């Protein structure tokens, strides 16, 4: 149904991953322990008590794993840099040779097939010892220390990448790790839950997202003052990008759904466009909030280049302002709850990760939103995509027949080429993901993959979805 020619010409194609997710070797080439290999070395937080300690070797499987996207016909290619293999004790620690010796190699790798690099400097990891140190997130200093990290990854591979992603889903991430107690450092409070590390989850993920948001300040004004003038490039954030609709059609639902959608991308992207924290959660959360300091508005007006949209699904929202409504949600200090389904029944077709519906008009609909909070800011998807997982698979046969996921994708790349024909600025499209992987608290039982990964052997073999995708890549 859709092509190729149906996207502007220089469009970006590609697939996406994060390092935790994929690389393995964990403890090779003087990398230190990050934050994801002491979580998962502790018992009761991944589905199947798997880490991320081998993954998909990728480490050493680099260049099969490029001779692969290259076969599909990408043109780009979304992946993180372990912050834990670059400077392994932060800033003050030294560069690591070894990490930046891998990244080389695989950025030449990509580019000698005509693969451009979309790389994200932080995708849910960091060094265990900054955590150790000064509490990671909850501490300014951290600032400093993503700023150098920035500063020396632009140094080292900025004459050959030319897009840049500071963080990864923080709206996730910062919820997860603070709120909710789910994520390291594990940390929460009632009603949310009951952590042992203790936290506070009215107060701690204001704090982190705050200083997760001046971290990115503070690395796009290196890279603007810097870098920028030499190597061309575009800086950008991504966030999780979920399309939320009103429950039942009635404004107190209409305005829940626009306090469910403030309170996530948002959160991040007002105060990098706007210098202000969404009014819709100043409004609800007044002093929790952090201020923005002068120095802190210099480095805001910086901005960001692009908005980096990781967009799977939609789901309905409904008011808890003037309703009670069960607590300890994510959603909870917005006033709305969500929920894939209405008078019983789902938005979409359901698929195994939970809260992930068939749903592509949620794409366009994500899209526009972006469009009218930030006038038309340049847009990439830089994560689309469909799991697979459960009793139904026994055998890689089963896994490599995904015409599920064909339908999916085939629905949501409609969708998108329709939202550019109507004036949106996207220049992108990745899909999660290359590979089957470690999805974090779903460990291996949730498939991504285009490639279907056998663990004991590490043998890759193209699904369906891989046959479609470059069918689609070949126009």
């Amino acid at each position: 149904a859709i092509h190729r020619s149906d996207f502007p010409a220089s469009f970006l194609f590609g697939t996406a991953t994060s390092s935790y997710q994929i690389e393995g070797a964990y403890l090779e080439g003087n990398k230190s322990l990050s934050n994801w290999d002491v979580f998962t070395h502790l018992p009761g937080n991944i589905k199947d008590g798997s880490n991320g300690d081998i993954a998909d070797d990728h480490y050493h499987r680099y260049e099969e794993d490029v001779e692969l996207m290259n076969s599909l016909g990408v043109n780009a290619y979304r992946f993180s840099i372990s912050w834990s293999r670059i400077l392994p004790k932060g800033r003050f620690g030294g560069v690591n040779p070894a990490g930046i010796d891998f990244y080389n190699k695989l950025i030449d790798s990509i580019l000698l097939k005509g693969i451009q690099p979309f790389v994200t400097l932080t995708h849910y990891d960091i060094p265990q010892e900054l955590e150790d140190r000064y509490g990671a997130w909850l501490n300014a200093e951290i600032q400093s220390d993503f700023g150098h990290f920035a500063d020396v990854c632009f140094g080292a591979f900025g004459d050959r990448v030319k897009y840049w992603t500071t963080f990864n889903e923080p709206n996730v991430a910062v919820r997860h790790g603070y709120m909710l107690g789910t994520y390291p450092p594990s940390r929460c409070s009632p009603p949310f839950g009951h952590c042992a590390r203790g936290g506070d989850s009215h107060a701690e993920p204001y704090v982190a997202a705050h200083n997760v948001i001046l971290s990115h300040a503070t690395a796009i004004e290196i890279y603007k003052r810097k870098y920028q003038s030499k190597q061309r490039g575009m800086i950008g954030m991504v966030l999780y990008s979920t399309w939320y609709e009103p429950l039942r059609d009635v404004p107190e639902d209409r305005l829940a759904t626009e306090r469910a959608l403030a309170f996530e991308t948002p959160w991040f992207l007002d105060p990098l466009v706007y210098g202000d924290y969404p009014p819709e959660m100043r409004q609800i959360l007044g002093g929790r909030l952090p201020s923005f300091s002068p120095e802190d508005r210099r480095k805001l007006r910086y901005k960001l280049d692009f908005i980096g949209v990781n967009h799977y699904t939609t789901l309905y929202a409904r008011d808890c302002m003037f309703s009670d409504c069960p607590q300890g949600q994510e959603t909870q200090h917005a006033l709305a709850a969500v929920t894939g389904e209405s008078n019983g029944l789902p938005i979409g077709t359901p698929t195994a990760m939970p809260t992930f519906y068939v749903v592509p008009d949620g794409i366009e609909k994500m899209v526009k939103y972006f469009m009218r909070r930030y006038n038309n800011l340049p847009m990439f998807i830089t994560e689309n995509g469909y799991a697979q997982g459960g009793d139904s698979y026994t055998d890689a046969e089963d896994w490599i027949d995904d015409e599920d996921r064909i339908e999916y994708l085939e629905g949501y790349l409609t969708k998108l080429a329709k939202v550019i024909r109507d004036g949106a600025d996207v220049r992108g499209y990745f899909a999660w993901s290359v590979v089957d992987n470690f999805e974090w608290l779903f460990g291996y039982t949730l498939r991504f993959g285009l490639y279907y990964i056998d663990y004991r052997t590490q043998e890759r073999s193209p699904k369906l979805s891989a046959l479609w995708y470059k069918e689609f890549l070949q126009n």
